[PDB]
Formats: structure tokens, sequence, C-alpha cells
């Protein structure tokens, strides 16, 4: 949600800014329901005054009451139908309000796709091979441990069953991740639920504009009109939403937590790479207004570190307006490199969200002096996503034969195994 | 499902065993149906048998084909009616033998409900405390590790949001039961999907009859007819079902799967003991016919063995033919000390299916030179659920002041941490 004082101060200056990211902001219905509304507010403000004034002559009279009883319940339906005639328009205006996505930031470079954004750092060197090399999805057939088949007749397409040491692998990665983030990172470890409600959903963006981006579940028979819940998208949701409806003593801050979850999404035919399912050790941190720039270059570098003591060359990009997710104001994604597809995959995205979903979650913070609030900033990135570290670490390390070498960091978590094979 | 040529020879000794489960078996019903189909089936055959018959005339008389084509569409007409009215039969029959459980072996105790459960065995000693008990919540509230009013605000009742420390441990425990089951019983560890078809569902014996304990998914935009999907409520589910449809090499059985999953459930108010969602460490065996009864003494023995490392004292119990879960024929549950409670709860339970999972999924084996092939037996069991073992440690290994001790065998998951606080 963007600041509402902003869209009826500078309206034109907020469209200026969404349409670097292709958003026609429509100032003009904006107008026109805000005009209306100011009318149907003070006819409604009236309608309460004279109906709190009639009740109160009610009271007054006790000491006839049926003459000013048919009155106070004619004004009693006018005020009931002028605010449902009221709510009616502000349900319009939080249709268009709530559909609006983040300013950008004035560092974000302008653009209209993913072919304007702005290589700003690499690491590593890919391998050269003597060998053709082998697709993650071809080494977890040779190894019997990516089988899509089984997941296919269990589930659906865009499922794995992992079997074996490669399910051993992955599991390793999240340990090592996590570990790395609480350990060295200063994370805070999370198990969060994997269903959030509706509230939830809103808090972070996802509703009401990418509902059909959920898996969602019906109702339940014994809590029939309070789980209306919807699977996550990302660890992002539960964990952002920790701070909602929350004043947090500016001394707590930052708050930077981070959990290992499944990741659910009906938004690359062959492999993990874009499954309904997969695992994301994520990081969220909850910050002071002033401190959310230097903090995206920190949670970025805390990507990049699971990267380099993998061995895993990769770049990182700055996404440019037109490439970037819908609450974010400035986002660098971490693309992985991957042999069999001789280009480099995203498998990070980290954002700073500014003030835009503690609008919405009414998250703020104070200092103990202050006599007024903030709203805190909000900031997520993948620390990282797994299936698609477990992706470039098999086509990275490949042998020959079709081995995997398991790279040395994660060999402790392998209780020292040198090689799956 | 039941062997169907046992309802059909046998099936006043078959209601017999349901009786002692507290099941009535409809024998009366089940013979009305099965003779009217028997009626169908020769009705259908012979329509079946003469239209195939009136079609090959068309083409012999190729060499008018026109007084033929009508009289083939009004038999084809009169076979399509005679097939829906046997099919409508079929799944009334199909109603009724997919909604009867296991039979029990004759090694379970005859009773009505748990009171008449039988205690096997016992080990440890409850711990006697020089201070009042503080149970697993106020613990949890004292370490500010377990939050149950976040989780309500996420998502609602009945979930939990563990941070820090406890929920540090809470994957250490998970990491120990993994790595104990493939490291020193044989099992071989899975990353399974977490949401699962119909088909997938009918085969472990959730379905027909307890579609109202699961969370079911609305359809995908994208996959309209292909994604009516529920969540797990246990690995077994998915683990089972890796082996429908399909013929097993004798040589290759036993087979033994692990998996770490969140389990989804709409079935104590207080507390991680019911949850919609936990965490569980599954052991699934697929075994030879002649093997089931020997391999529940062994991954009941793999259940225990968790607790025996833990040091948490625990009792064994064999559920009698009134407790016994919808699918098994032989159950044993190890309950654990919970000292806030003064009793034993449940932590795990393990059981034998025979071969009525089996049934239900076309799972066989055979020996190569064997000319025909055999329904294998499933069996799972619990290793343990994962929420349970967290509330036991807290509870256990509470100190006076309110830290945990780590129990020494999960010390090396904690980076040697001797005490939580
Ligand atoms: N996003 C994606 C979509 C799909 C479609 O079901 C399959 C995927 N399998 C792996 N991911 C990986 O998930 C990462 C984070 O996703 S994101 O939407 O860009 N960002 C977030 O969710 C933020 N909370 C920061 O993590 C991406 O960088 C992508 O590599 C997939
Ligand atoms: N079952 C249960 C139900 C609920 C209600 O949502 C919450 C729970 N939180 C922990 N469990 C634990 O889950 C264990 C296994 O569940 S079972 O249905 O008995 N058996 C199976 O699912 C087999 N596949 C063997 O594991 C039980 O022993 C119980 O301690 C809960
Ligand atoms: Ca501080
Ligand atoms: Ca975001
Ligand atoms: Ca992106
Ligand atoms: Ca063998
Ligand atoms: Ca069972
Ligand atoms: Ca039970």
């Amino acid at each position: 949600m963007l600041d509402p004082n902003l869209l009826r101060t500078e309206p034109d200056a907020v469209a200026e800014k969404l349409a670097r990211r292709g958003f026609k902001l429509d100032v003009d219905k904006l107008r026109a329901l805000e005009e209306r509304r100011k009318v149907l507010q003070v006819q409604t403000e009236n309608l309460q005054a004279e109906r709190n004034s009639r009740s109160k002559s009610i009271g007054q009279a006790k000491a006839d009451i049926e003459p000013l009883r048919l009155e106070v319940n004619k004004l009693g339906e006018q005020l009931d139908a002028a605010k449902s005639e009221l709510e009616t328009l502000l349900a319009e205006i939080r249709d268009i309000a709530l559909a609006i996505p983040n300013i950008p930031h004035d560092d974000v470079p302008v653009g209209r796709d993913e072919n304007d954004n702005v290589e700003v750092s690499r690491w590593g060197t890919p391998r050269q091979f003597d060998f053709e090399v082998r697709d993650h999805v071809t080494l977890g057939e040779m190894h019997g441990g990516l089988d899509f088949a089984a997941a296919v007749k269990l589930t659906g397409s865009r499922f794995v069953v992992m079997k074996g040491q490669l399910a051993r692998l992955h599991r390793a990665l999240a340990q090592f991740m996590l570990d790395l983030h609480t350990e060295q990172h200063g994370y805070s470890e999370n198990y969060v639920p994997y269903l959030v409600n509706q509230d939830t959903l809103y808090g972070t963006g996802q509703l009401p504009k990418f509902a059909g981006d959920l898996f969602h579940t019906r109702p339940l028979e014994e809590e029939a009109d309070s789980s209306n819940y919807a699977l996550i998208p990302t660890a992002e949701v539960p964990l952002t939403n920790l701070v909602r409806d929350e004043i947090i003593d500016e001394d707590d801050l930052p708050i930077k937590m981070t959990a290992h979850t499944p990741c659910f999404r009906s938004e690359d035919t062959r492999g993990l790479i874009r499954m309904h399912q997969f695992d994301k050790v994520e990081m969220v941190q909850i910050v002071r207004p002033e401190d959310s720039m230097a903090a995206l270059e920190e949670m970025t570098g805390h990507a990049e570190k699971v990267l380099q003591l993998l061995g895993l060359p990769y770049r990182k990009v700055a996404l440019c307006t037109g490439d970037m997710g819908f609450s974010a104001c400035k986002t660098y994604d971490l693309e992985v490199w991957v042999p069999a597809q001789n280009t480099y995959r995203e498998i990070s995205s980290c954002s700073n969200v500014w003030d835009f979903q503690a609008r919405r979650m009414q998250a703020r913070c104070r200092s103990k002096s202050d006599k007024k609030t903030r709203l805190v900033h909000t900031l997520n990135g993948s620390g990282l996503a797994v299936g698609r570290t477990l992706v470039a670490l098999m086509e990275n390390y490949q042998q020959a034969d079709g081995r995997i070498e398991i790279p040395e960091v994660l060999r402790p978590y392998m209780r020292g195994l040198e090689y799956i094979g």
C-alpha cells in the first residue's frame, strides 16, 4: 500500500514513478472516487451525530418516548443505508489502492523488461569440462535420485521425488544455509506455519492482486468461517507478518529472521527449476527507515556468501523498473552458473520493500522518548532457493562418470563423504 | 481393500473378525448387490458380443450397409445403457468395500476402546523433580521460543511459531532421527511432495472414508481437471504409494524408506500436542508377505531406539481391536513420559498393514522363476512425531530456572551446546 496522503497531494508525481514500471495509475478515477467520498463522508457523519443526539433525547425524556423512538429508528435506517453506500465506495478505492505496485527507488535503473537489467558484479570462473556436460535431470536418473515420474504418479506435473544420497544432499544444503545465517549472519531461526490466512496474505502484498498464483485450501467443517487459508509461496509471508500490528522499540531493531520452508506456487518444462513445491532458506529483516539501503547490501552479501563457500560461480544483477516484483522498491538477483544451459540462472532475489508492507501490516517503531511512531522498513532475500542450489551443485561438480563431488563446505554435513557414487 | 474372493467365500467369517473392531459388515446388502451384479454382467457381456459380431458383419457386407448400420447403432445404445446401469451398481459395491477397515491379526487383543489396550513393555524411570513441573507451553513462554499467539495472527488456532534456540532444537531432533534411521537402521532418505492426488489417497486408505480429516486444495486455473489435491496427513501416504502399480523383484525387498515432512490434519486445547500442522520423521517398509510380522518388531525397535538415545522414559502398548486405525492389522503405540500431565502420551504408532494397501495400489512382488506374482505387505511407523518429542524433551530436561538441558546425543547437532538459556 502506498501512502494515501501521497496519492492525494502528488498523484501525477506518483503516476510518473509508477509509469517507469509499466504501470498506468488511473489518477482520474481515483480523484472522482475521492471527491464523491468526501460528499458521502460529510452526509454520513452528520447522520451519526443527529442519531446520537436523538437517542440522548430519549434518556432525557424518561424523566412519552414513542414519537421520539420512531424518529430514532428512521434515522437509524437512513444512517445504515448511508454507511453501506459509503462502504461500497471505500471498497472501490481499496480495489484500486491495493493493486498499485511499490514506487521504485531512484537507485533502480529505468527499463522495460529483464533484458534491461544491469549486471553489478561477477564472482568465480565457470568450469571448463573435458566431456559433454550432463544436465541435473540426466544426473539424477543416473543416480536414481531425482524421480519426476514417481511425483507425477503421486501428485502431478511440476513435483519431484528425491531418493537416497541426492535427498540427503538437498537436506545438507538447507542445514548449511540455516547454520550460516544463524551462526555468522545474526539471523534468528523460526519454525512457521505453511498455511496462512487472508490478513497475512494482504499484509505482504499477495492479496488482492495475486490470488491466482496460490494454492488455496477449502475451509474446514469445524472451522467453517475462520479457515480460508492458502499455502505459503515463500517464508517471507509468515516471517514479515510477525511484526503486524506491533510497535517495536527502535533499540530492538534490526529484527533479523530466517526459516527453511517448502514454498507453494501455481504461477522450463524439464527439472527442479520451476516446480509447484520447492524448499527455500529465507532471510527477512525489519529495520528503521534510515537503515534499509545498507541492510539490502548486507542481506545480498549474506546470500552471495552461500554461493562463495559452495564454490558456485554467479553474477549479481540490479533489476530494472520493469522487471521488479510487486512490493519491492529495489531488488538484486543472484544468478548462478548452470553448465548444461551455458548461462546464469536466478537462484536468489533480495529486496528492499521500504514501508509498503509495513503500511498494510501497521508495523511501526518508536524511540522511548519520541511522541510519534514511524513505519518500519522490511526486506526479504533468498539465501538460497534449495532445489536450484542442488541443480547448480550437481551440474558444476559432476564427474565424467556422473559422480557428484560434494563441495568441501558441505562434507561435515555428509559425514565427511567426498563423492556421491 | 479386503480380498474380494474372501468376501464372496467367507462373508460371515470376515464379518466376525470385523465385529471385534466394532464394525458391522452389511453382509446382506453385499450379497444382494453381488447377485444383481452377476445378472447385469451376463446381460452386458452378451450385448458386447452381439455388437462386436454385428459390426464385423458390416465389414463382411462391404464386398447395402444401411439396414445393418441402424441395428449396430441400436445395439450400441442398448450396450451403453446396460454398461451405465452396471457401472452404477459397481460403484455402490465399491462404496461399501472401500469403507471396510482391515481385518485384525489374531495377535491383537480383543477390546472395545483405548482402555482395553495392553502394555507390552516399559523403559526408563520418570524423573523426580525438586520444584513444581512447568509444562512445555510455560517453558516456551519463558524462553520466548513457542508463540501460539503469533500463529493465531498468521493463520488460526492449532498452529505454532517457534523462535530462536527452541526452533533450532526442533530442527536438531529431525536431523538426529533421519541420521539414525538412514545410518544405523537401513532406511533410504526421501524428499516427497506434500500435496498428493486422489489415487494416492485411495491407495493408502484416506479415501473414501476420511476425506473430512484432510486439507483439500482448490484446483488450479491452468490444471483445472488434474489438480484436485490434498495436503499429506503423514509421509506414509506418498512413501507407500511409491510402489503403486509395480512388480518388485523379491530380491529387492525389503524396501525401507524414511522422510521428514510437515503433516496436515483437520481431525488438547493447549500446546504442540494436537496441531493442524506438525513435523514427523516417518519409516515405511515394503516387504514379502512372510516377513511382515518380524519387520513390525524391527521397525518398533527403531522408534524405541530414538526415545532410548534421547533418555526419554516410555511405555510400549499393543492396541486392542477397538483402538486400531483403519488400515492396520496390528499396531504398537509408544507413549513417552510427560511430567506436567503425570502420564505417558502417544509419540509413535507402528503398524503392519498386511496386504490392505498393496491391494488398493496393485503393489506386487515376484521371484524371477515364479509363474505368479503376490501382493507385498506394507508397514509404517513414526520415528518420531517431532513436536511431541520436543514437548517430552522440554518437560523432562527442564531446570529449576526454566533452562532446557540438551540431551547428550543432540549436543553434536547443537554445536556442543549443553543448555538452552
Ligand atoms: N521463484 C520461484 C518460482 C517458482 C514457480 O513455482 C519455482 C521456483 N523454484 C525456485 N524458485 C526460486 O525462488 C527464489 C525466490 O523467489 S522470488 O519470488 O523471486 N522472491 C521471494 O520469494 C522473496 N521472498 C525472496 O526469496 C527465486 O530467485 C527462484 O530462483 C522459484
Ligand atoms: N497423529 C496426530 C494427530 C494430530 C491431529 O492433527 C496431531 C499430531 N501431532 C503429533 N501427532 C503424532 O503423530 C503420530 C503418528 O500419527 S498416526 O496417525 O498415529 N500414525 C501415522 O500417521 C502413521 N503414518 C505412522 O506414523 C501419533 O503417534 C501422534 O503422536 C499427531
Ligand atoms: Ca538492541
Ligand atoms: Ca518483496
Ligand atoms: Ca525476480
Ligand atoms: Ca537384495
Ligand atoms: Ca496404517
Ligand atoms: Ca493410534
